[PDB]
């Protein structure tokens, strides 16, 4: 009965079956079903999706239209009343820097991207949904409880379009609306390369036979790259600073500049393939321009993979990391390399982890100047002041020296991203990250808490006791049950994120099954995969096991001072040390002699 599926949206395929390289777009890394893990595609469903009217309402469209036999509460109630808290004392993570943090967000990055629906292009159908708050089509407001402060200073909602869906942008009406993955599945650097070959292309230097990606022509980083402007306009990096006038920057992946220390991490990324194509033409002066960049994205790509699986997973998932990764045991062509839909939720884990400031430290890892921590907020789209106020080095020692934030029941997400969040087009630092995500949640039609928790073998707690007892707490398991009236109707994304840690990990047993999960199949249905026996050679995997994301901050900055462990909590001068004593990437094994 269910059909071979739809996708008239979606591009024609064809496959270079000897080619040694990914494409741009994920196409043919599955020989059987060559669109698996493509780019532009529909999220795949572990589960039906849920919607108010089974297709495409979300739950909360209709007021008088229940969930369970209950009114689903305001996500930004939820917000306010369990996801705020307003002491930063104490709330840092003592075990992990605050480049912890940032590696999740690139990952996530690299992984999946929903884009909100496109049609405010010669229309004020934005406009007007900002302007008045009319519930309609890809409109679906955030509407501002009765005693909250917002409605005092901001109106009677935050603006929110509805996200991309598959086949007619318009809306369909025989089956469940299925949300668009506008980048590749496979864990490939995407988010330096770009996912279209559209995008690809322009991020290349092409002007030289060299294999460079496009850098910066109107400023440098004490001679060091910086990522070209993305000179379209309107711009929001410009908006949040008309003095200073630097725009965002153009990067593979779209959200490149929404926080600084992203697009700190995304200038590393960039320096390190130019770095490693400018190496390899040395000892392979015989290859050519798109060899050089197919090699050195390739290589990249690997990297990304290993400081993932290997130094990132294992300190997220803690105990539960080898129930659901095991040690690798080859491709598997069997295996959906698709994100999920739930998965784009589950990741949102990190939203927990972001602190309130960010600092900027010098060589000493002493204050930079005399403003040297700034408020995060300052710091969303703002490419001005790494260009104009020293750089990258500064901000990657703060990444380095300072903690994430760790996850706490009583204190969730920092208001800098639950009240002062900004967004491109609106003009305001007055929006709410984790409202969005409740909003967004329903949106994609998620099944609620309990069925994830049948999903993964888990307890379905029916009861406020029963709640208590799965959240061992009796505080916060309360508040919501007087907010959802039932387990069954508690957000995904709030649910997932109230469990305790898991032992090591540093998310509860709910989200550590939907990660590890992703991340089992990520690995195993990529026919790129790093360690898949002739993806590289046998010698070139002994070079690439020594990889290490200090070794690439000594190779793309001015930085000399580095931990061997960059994701725990580190302090100067004691836990660091020289570059010198750091293993290198040694690309000896790339010199392909041929004759
Ligand atoms: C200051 C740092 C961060 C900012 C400002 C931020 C901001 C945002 C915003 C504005 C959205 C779109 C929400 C929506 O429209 O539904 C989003 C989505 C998302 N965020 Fe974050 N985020 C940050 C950190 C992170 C971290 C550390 C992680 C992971 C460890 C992460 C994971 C995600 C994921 C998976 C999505 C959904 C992406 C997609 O499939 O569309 N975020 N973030
Ligand atoms: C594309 O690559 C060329 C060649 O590397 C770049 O041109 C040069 O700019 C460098 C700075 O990296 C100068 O030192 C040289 O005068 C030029 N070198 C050569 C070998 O000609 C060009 O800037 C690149 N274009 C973009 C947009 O990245
Ligand atoms: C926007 O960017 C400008 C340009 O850098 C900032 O102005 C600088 O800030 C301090 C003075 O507070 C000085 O260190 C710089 O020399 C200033 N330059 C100039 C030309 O004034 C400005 O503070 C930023 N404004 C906002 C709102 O972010
Ligand atoms: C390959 O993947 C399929 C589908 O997920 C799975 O059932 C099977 O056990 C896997 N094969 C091996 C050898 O693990
Ligand atoms: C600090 O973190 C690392 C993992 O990153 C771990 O090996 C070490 O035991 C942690 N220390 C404590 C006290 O948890
Ligand atoms: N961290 C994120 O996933 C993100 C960052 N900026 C915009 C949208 N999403
Ligand atoms: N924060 C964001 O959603 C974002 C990031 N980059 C470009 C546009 N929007
Ligand atoms: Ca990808
Ligand atoms: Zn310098």
């Amino acid at each position: 009965s269910w059909e071979v599926g739809c996708g008239a949206p979606v591009p024609l395929v064809k496959c270079d079956e000897n080619s040694p390289y990914r494409t741009i777009t994920g196409d043919c890394n599955n020989r059987r079903s060559p669109a698996l893990g493509a780019a532009n595609r529909a999220l795949a469903r572990w589960l039906p999706a849920e919607y108010e009217d089974g297709l495409a309402l979300p739950f909360g469209w209709t007021q008088r239209k229940t969930r369970n036999g209950f009114r689903v509460p305001l996500a930004r109630e939820v917000s306010n009343k369990i996801v705020g808290y307003l002491d930063e004392e104490g709330v840092l993570d003592q075990n992990r820097s605050l480049l912890f943090m940032q590696w999740g967000q690139i990952v996530d990055h690299d992984l999946d991207f929903a884009p909100e629906t496109e049609l405010g292009s010669n229309e004020h159908s934005k406009t007007q949904c900002e302007e008045y708050c009319i519930q309609g089509d890809n409109c679906f407001p955030i509407m501002f409880p009765k005693n909250d402060p917002k409605l005092k200073t901001q109106g009677k909602c935050m603006p929110f379009f509805r996200a991309g869906f598959v086949c007619p942008t318009p809306p369909y009406q025989s089956l469940a609306r299925e949300q668009i993955n506008a980048v590749t599945s496979f864990l490939d650097a995407s988010l330096v390369y770009g996912s279209e070959p559209s995008l690809a292309s322009r991020l290349r230097n092409l002007s030289s036979p060299l294999g460079l990606m496009a850098v910066n022509q109107e400023a440098w980083d004490h001679g060091l790259a910086y990522l070209p402007f993305n000179n379209k306009k309107p711009s929001p990096c410009e908006f949040i600073n008309t003095t200073a006038r630097v725009p965002c920057f153009l990067a593979g992946d779209f959200r490149a500049s929404e926080q600084i220390l992203l697009a700190t991490a995304h200038t590393l990324l960039l320096r390190e393939h130019n770095r490693l194509a400018r190496e390899l033409k040395k000892l392979n002066p015989h290859w050519n321009g798109e060899k050089l960049y197919q090699e050195a994205r390739k290589i990249l790509g690997a990297f990304i993979q290993i400081i993932t699986f290997r130094d990132y997973l294992p300190i997220v998932l803690g105990s539960e990391m080898q129930k659901w990764i095991p040690p690798y045991q080859g491709y598997n062509n069997s295996v959906d390399p698709r994100i999920s839909n739930v998965f784009t939720f589950a990741f949102r884990f990190g939203h927990m982890e972001v602190p309130s400031t960010v600092s900027r430290l010098d060589e000493n890892y002493q204050p930079w100047g005399p403003e040297a921590e700034l408020p995060l907020h300052t710091l969303f789209f703002n490419t001005w002041r790494i260009i104009k106020d020293g750089g990258i080095d500064p901000l990657v020692r703060g990444l380095l020296a300072k903690k994430s934030k760790l996850m706490n029941q009583d204190k969730m997400v920092t208001s800098e991203l639950r009240n002062k969040l900004f967004q491109p087009t609106h003009k305001i630092h007055g929006f709410d990250l984790a409202a969005i995500n409740l909003q967004r949640c329903r949106d994609h039609g998620m099944p609620g808490y309990n069925s994830w928790r049948g999903f993964c073998g888990l307890s379905q707690p029916k009861t406020l006791k029963g709640l208590q007892t799965v959240l061992k707490n009796k505080i916060l398991a309360k508040k919501l049950m007087d907010l959802y009236k039932t387990p069954d109707n508690i957000d995904i994304w709030i649910g997932g994120n109230a469990e305790p840690m898991v032992e090591r990990g540093r998310v509860g047993p709910l989200l550590a099954c939907l990660l590890g999960r992703q991340f089992q199949q990520i690995r195993d249905g990529d026919r790129f995969w790093w360690e898949n026996p002739g993806v590289f050679t046998e010698k070139q995997r002994d070079s690439l096991q020594k990889v290490s994301f200090s070794r690439l901050i000594c190779d793309n900055t001015h930085i000399t001072k580095v931990p061997l462990h960059a994701f725990q909590a580190n302090n100067y001068p004691h836990d660091f040390v020289d570059c010198s004593t750091v293993d290198k990437l040694d690309l000896s094994p790339w010199a392909s002699r041929e004759n």
